[PDB]
């Protein structure tokens, strides 16, 4: 009881009501965003940081809907519960995204010690616990362009030396529009991205 409870169950909810969750994610985002379903989780989201948060994951989300064919489950279900807050907006990068629990981590791109999808079984393991399990979605976005883990950027895909050495992610906004660039995304990843024209 308490904040590994409310992480879980939340998660759990969200993949019980996913085939809503989706209609209303892509219909009538704002109402989705403003369930009570979502305070327990808000709660766990540090004060200061839940604004900022919110005003990132929501871009996220309008540039996944805005971008064709990149359509991503496991991103939305994971970065759902953090839009929840009225939006604060900056030009902040985040790479994790921390709820506070005995002060961790959600990485934004791929799998962490709390959020970690399985691919191959489709489950999704919660800080260990079983949060349920997804299915084959024919709505998957499969160009390995990702949508929604840069503000105002896209990720391409891997490094790509003809566009210099990497970037870390507080040193992209003094990229043009269209222009591409190397980042150290996380982990020893660097991949190629490119700032959005609009």
């Amino acid at each position: 009881n308490g904040p590994e409870s409310v992480l879980v169950n939340t998660y759990q909810w969200i993949i019980r009501n996913w085939e809503t969750v989706k209609i209303q994610w892509s219909q009538d985002p704002t109402m989705l965003y403003n369930k009570m379903e979502f305070e327990p989780f808000q709660s766990l989201v540090p004060k200061a940081a839940r604004g900022q948060y919110s005003g990132f994951v929501r871009t996220l989300f309008q540039q996944m809907r805005d971008v064709l064919g990149t359509f991503d489950t496991v991103q939305i279900i994971k970065l759902l519960p953090f839009a929840a807050a009225p939006p604060k907006q900056s030009r902040m990068q985040f790479s994790s995204l921390t709820v506070n629990v005995r002060g961790m981590r959600i990485l934004v791109r791929g799998n962490s010690p709390v959020f970690n999808y399985n691919k191959a079984t489709k489950r999704l393991t919660v800080l260990g616990k079983d949060a349920g399990a997804l299915t084959e979605d024919p709505d998957e976005g499969t160009a390995g362009v990702e949508s929604a883990v840069l503000r105002g950027f896209l990720i391409l895909g891997k490094e790509d030396k003809r566009y210099g050495p990497a970037l870390s992610i507080n040193e992209l906004s003094n990229l043009a529009k269209g222009e591409k660039a190397n980042v150290l995304i996380g982990q020893g990843d660097v991949v190629l991205v490119m700032k959005r024209k609009r």
